[PDB]
């Protein structure tokens, strides 16, 4: 585990990370998709043999050894609210199952479901809150990654406000 685990939040392209595994805001279907997906899929296509998995649900691909962690959330353009949040939690249940099996001290991770995925609606704090859940337990550095400066601000805002 990282000496004294930690949160941080990066504003910048999660290809580009300095940890030792990745999340990808993976589809059920294990294809390219759009936003962070595609840009995984760019950087580590050799981790998508083999990555569809259900919603709700993560699956480890290495690429070379650099594990990918295919974490399916929820798309709220299909799900109602209630079974949606349920789904966004349980993937990000099933993150922290991965990252702890795979022995590393650092993991980056996007915000599940809250682009194309997210309905039109701003799940923040939804999808923050659920990642807090489940990471809490875990002893992995882990970096939020993210792309607009006022979510930037609204992340690092909520990791202080806890410590
Ligand atoms: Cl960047
Ligand atoms: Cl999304
Ligand atoms: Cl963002």
């Amino acid at each position: 585990g990282a000496m004294a685990p930690s949160y941080r939040v990066k504003r910048m392209d999660i290809a580009k990370n300095d940890e030792e595994c990745v999340v990808n805001a993976a589809n059920p279907r294990g294809l390219p998709g759009d936003g962070v997906c595609k840009a995984v899929y760019k950087k580590w296509p050799e981790s998508f043999k083999n990555s569809a998995t259900p919603v709700g649900t993560a699956k480890t691909v290495m690429c070379g050894t650099y594990p990918v962690i295919h974490a399916v959330g929820p798309n709220f353009s299909n799900y109602t609210e209630s079974e949606g949040d349920r789904e966004l939690a349980a993937a990000y249940r099933e993150v922290a199952k991965e990252v702890t099996r795979l022995g590393v001290n650092s993991v980056a991770i996007p915000l599940l479901s809250t682009g194309v995925y997210s309905g039109g609606k701003d799940r923040l704090t939804q999808s923050l809150n659920h990642l807090f859940t489940a990471m809490d337990s875990t002893d992995a550095d882990v970096v939020i990654y993210c792309r607009d400066k006022e979510w930037e601000k609204k992340i690092s805002e909520a990791i202080q406000m806890r410590t």
